[PDB]
């Protein structure tokens, strides 16, 4: 239709404006923010942390993000809420299972977890009657027994609200692959479903090849380079040796294939991490200084510098998040 | 001190009365509970029927169960809190870690842990104020290493605040021997832990060896029987195909050699899981209609059909939980 569920309530479509996709206010496990908030300083530490970078990224001109923090991750909808509307930020709330799923959630069925996910689009997560506006999944290379059943749950959960599917993916396995095959074998809609990080690899045939089949392209690791890095076993496997412009310019890549409706540009930042090592979110926030205005401080003017027309970057900005968090069944 | 942290404040141990030692309100996951009540029915369904059973339990006799639900096994300390004021039985939580830890537990050292567990105990659980009154962890026969780090870290809580340390373990794989070595060269007492489920062997030299070196002896799985429910491969993968009087004739054998003091016993029951098949509840309280009334109705009747004497069983089941309750520094 014209409405998007958000923390604070449903927003019209045309006040989403520039939305970065994916990305977390927080990236924890399941109760664990309730259970021990001073592992990051104290939850009101978090939050005014999380409030001055949204701030930031709406004063670069950031409008909306989206969370896409599961269940497993750790998803806090009140804090994702309070932090909100201090900030002036839109944000929508997501559904699906990480890659952390608790017992309670790996031994469910496929009809389960659909009931799980539609449960937090239609009714609400938790007690706090916010509803997800966005169906998260992740899958490690080939695809586990479990994560198919997610998928699959996910697939179906889509088709009865028409809600929007993202996935995290290996893309030097080019896992979005795999992942395609399961939501086409459900009948989902491509154009319902963004494959996430994927900038992660060079092979741009690949990229293309989901692009033309109609599936949106998650460019949303650009600050995850990490340079000069390959001694430290915490960020050599996480994060690697490409640049950031280089990650940046398989956005130009794709649009000078055609393709520019087909892009979604994102950090995948956050304010908090307790899911690495302990103060990894020193390092992070060390090597990306910018956080989550790193895409629209630096990537956008790149793009432009690069010949990348003004109308383009606000249609991968604003207009193709847009029409992908829309709900709409085709 | 003489005091014990339950869900409802403080407790003299005069005030704890017939103590079932390894409980659970729901066998669940962090977060689960709230985030999907209706697994469960609803939350007021689960309440509901855990006051009910809890009520049944007290006319029976018994006064306080130990809650040894951990973090990762879904523990919600404001539902026990709840559903111990409205069946006026004492509730101790847990802190510590089971099986299931997530990676933002899976990834922190063991000063980490100590930290974390420290607080359940003296701050509280979340922002309720309620402190837990044991430390739960849980290994798998050969123990992990960051079991390991869990097990030091309980180690080192239970040294601090003297609160004691109640095992999960498979007795088959005899887990009680790595878990007492680990505990005893942090320093820690065999007082003041408890190695669990062990009565799902049937090795008595295992048994008595532990019990020897003062250690607490948890027979807690004592209703647990898939007899009948052979063909139904979940019901004897989690239950097995052992009589519940054999795992209740080992509570005799421990009296016998003269081990009356070191007997914790249980029924390891719930009232709701999510942590297994769905509807396994139903599986189980079809095996055992008694729910957490099994151990007074059934066990104990039993025990003195036997032959053991009154004051032995008082001993068993009020005074060996009073002592391993107790903060004892
Ligand atoms: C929360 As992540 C680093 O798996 O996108
Ligand atoms: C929580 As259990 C059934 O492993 O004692
Ligand atoms: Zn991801
Ligand atoms: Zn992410
Ligand atoms: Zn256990
Ligand atoms: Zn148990």
């Amino acid at each position: 239709g014209d409405r998007i569920n958000t923390v604070r309530g449903p927003i019209t479509i045309s006040e989403a404006g520039f939305t970065l996709t994916h990305e977390h206010i927080c990236g924890s496990s399941a109760g664990f923010l309730r259970a021990w908030p001073e592992f990051f300083g104290s939850r009101k530490a978090l939050a005014e942390k999380a409030v001055r970078g949204l701030r930031r990224a709406r004063a670069a001109g950031v409008r909306t993000i989206v969370d896409v923090s599961t269940f497993d991750l750790g998803r806090d909808v009140s804090l994702l809420a309070e932090v909100s509307r201090a900030a002036d930020v839109h944000i929508v709330a997501a559904t699906g299972l990480w890659l952390d799923p608790p017992l309670s959630m790996r031994l469910r069925s496929v009809e389960e977890l659909t009931q799980f996910f539609l449960r937090e689009i239609q009714y609400g997560i938790e007690d706090t009657g916010i509803r997800a506006g966005i169906i998260k999944v992740a899958t490690t290379g080939k695809v586990t027994p479990f994560q198919e059943l997610v998928l699959r749950a996910a697939a179906r959960a889509s088709l009865a609200t028409g809600v929007p599917v993202t996935t995290h993916t290996a893309a030097s396995q080019r896992g979005g692959e795999q992942q395609a095959a399961i939501f086409e074998s459900e009948g989902l809609s491509p154009s319902r479903v963004c494959i996430g990080h994927s900038d992660e690899t060079d092979d741009l045939s690949y990229l293309t090849a989901l692009a033309a089949r109609g599936y949106l392209i998650g460019l949303d690791h650009i600050p995850h380079s990490a340079i000069g890095l390959e001694d430290n076993a915490s960020a050599s496997a996480f994060m690697g040796i490409r640049s950031w412009q280089t990650r940046a310019l398989l956005i130009k890549a794709l649009i000078d294939q055609g393709y520019m409706k087909q892009i979604l540009v994102s950090n995948d930042w956050l304010f908090g991490i307790s899911s690495y090592v302990t103060n990894f979110m020193d390092v992070m926030d060390s090597v990306n200084p910018d956080g989550m205005a790193f895409i629209p401080l630096r990537v956008i003017p790149f793009l432009r510098e690069k010949g990348i027309p003004q109308e383009t970057l606000a249609g991968i900005t604003v207009t193709n998040p847009a029409r992908f968090l829309s709900p709409t069944l085709r």
